[PDB]
């Protein structure tokens, strides 16, 4: 019987405008309007399914931040990420005495740097990914580019470890990786390429993985509110009103990328599991 | 022998990021970042061909701002219209001894606020707007909404004047209405459809009217930087690549929607034309 783990990677600050788009604009009676630094929870969930350990999403490396960081000084300075030792994935998943190598699949919801940071760490396992956001962050590589949302360093260290990369075709989507375990293609919108999870569980039901295709319960509205850049704007609205049809068919409840008061709900993988 | 006329219809002011999407993003130096409050001007094109009068968008309606006027209160707050009599679009056509009524085409950018707001003063003309922008715009208005991009009150006269409008299929492009005048079909981005003219004047040489396709100088780079709130934002860079590939083909100059500096160094219509 299934179980699945809330796993808690710290914590990211950023300018509310990213999160909700003009949240909060200026007016003839707030010329200046200042903007709010926000703080959300960055997280990865483990599946541990009969069929194999499944992880969806990855959090940041832990070589992220400082003066020895990968990310640029722009990227640490508008999205710092605040994680303790015991929230590198590595020590969440040593805590469950679960090795890298037992992971069997991960999903990369997309390539940003608070998903992907810690896909080095897979070598054994297969590297499930959108074929465009894969595309799209290589060309990022290729670029060297040393600032923004795609990490050179870790697209490195993903290329010298030589991963087991599966790609998810544009049109492919309803991916079946196990019993009750199947990937959604929600396809470009937030980036190129947006992966979900619907996760059946024999107590618990439904669960459908949103990672960045939703932020937060504000995003989800109604009505929906996009995040402040957005690659596919159209994307993201097909992408967000396909989860709630979903959910609604297969009475699933919606797990956001980034929603505070959900997370601070969920129980964490130092107390428990969902089943 | 052509002569065209830049007419004044005053200013608009609103939050930079509307404009421009997150550009001063909160940091850790700053996690309040203030934004700006920015001015720009609201302008319209007339050609004075021989085959007949063109006249590109049309501005804000004269009864838009005030507590009993027809943008919502809202819209008004945020987006507030200034303009002295003389900056009214039935003004500055009377200062040029045109009437409305000598009009045989406008043609509709798009649909929003501070381009269609004088639509329904032009009852003997052809009409020419984008079938996707009049579809949504008249689905905004089947809805009795107050407050948005699009004029309740607008539309309503639209259709009480009986105007004669003829669409723009999407698949249409380059369509000729005059020597040297010529439509460009944008197609979705900043709004369902945006339309731009080509005009090639003798001896100025060419110039396309890009209307809120293209809002700035700053908007147009590169890097392109697109707008805070984009209807579609793979359109709406895909129209700018379409601008400067016809720009450059054609040596034509661009003149952006809403760009401050480019506006002060026009020839306005009280001073003279070009040709
Ligand atoms: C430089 C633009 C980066 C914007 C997109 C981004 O990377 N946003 C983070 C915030 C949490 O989810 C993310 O991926
Ligand atoms: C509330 C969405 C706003 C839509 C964008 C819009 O209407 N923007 C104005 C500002 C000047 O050019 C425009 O059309
Ligand atoms: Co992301
Ligand atoms: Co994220
Ligand atoms: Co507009
Ligand atoms: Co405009």
């Amino acid at each position: 019987q299934p179980k699945l783990y809330v796993m808690d990677n710290g914590r990211m600050r950023m300018d509310k405008n990213w999160m909700i788009a003009m949240h909060n604009p200026a007016t003839i009676a707030n010329p200046n309007a200042p903007t709010e630094f926000i703080e959300f929870p960055i997280y990865t969930v483990l599946i541990d399914h009969p069929e194999g350990k499944i992880l969806f999403d990855t959090s940041c490396n832990p070589d992220s931040m400082g003066a020895q960081g990968r990310w640029g000084e722009a990227t640490q300075s508008m999205f710092p990420w605040t994680a303790s030792e015991e929230c590198y994935l590595h020590n969440r998943l040593e805590q469950l005495k679960v090795r890298p190598e037992d992971i069997k699949f991960v999903i990369a919801s997309h390539l940003h740097l608070d998903h992907a940071g810690c896909l080095e760490m897979f070598t054994n396992a297969t590297i499930i990914v959108h074929e465009d956001e894969f595309s799209g962050a290589l060309q990022t590589y290729a670029r060297n580019q040393t600032e923004g949302a795609y990490i050179w360093g870790d697209i490195d260290a993903w290329i010298k470890n030589n991963l087991n990369w599966r790609t998810i075709k544009r049109d492919e989507d309803n991916i079946v990786l196990a019993e009750g375990i199947k990937i959604l293609n929600f396809g470009s919108g937030h980036a190129w390429g947006m992966l979900g999870l619907h996760v059946q569980l024999p107590e618990k039901g439904g669960i459908i993985l949103a990672s960045d295709a939703v932020y937060s319960a504000e995003s989800y509205g109604p009505p929906i509110k996009p995040p402040g850049i957005i690659y596919d704007s159209l994307g993201f609205v097909r992408s967000v009103e396909k989860i709630k049809r979903i959910a609604k068919e297969t009475n699933s409840e919606v797990w956001f990328g980034h929603d505070s008061e959900q997370f601070k709900r969920f129980r964490k993988s130092t107390e428990g599991y969902y089943e």
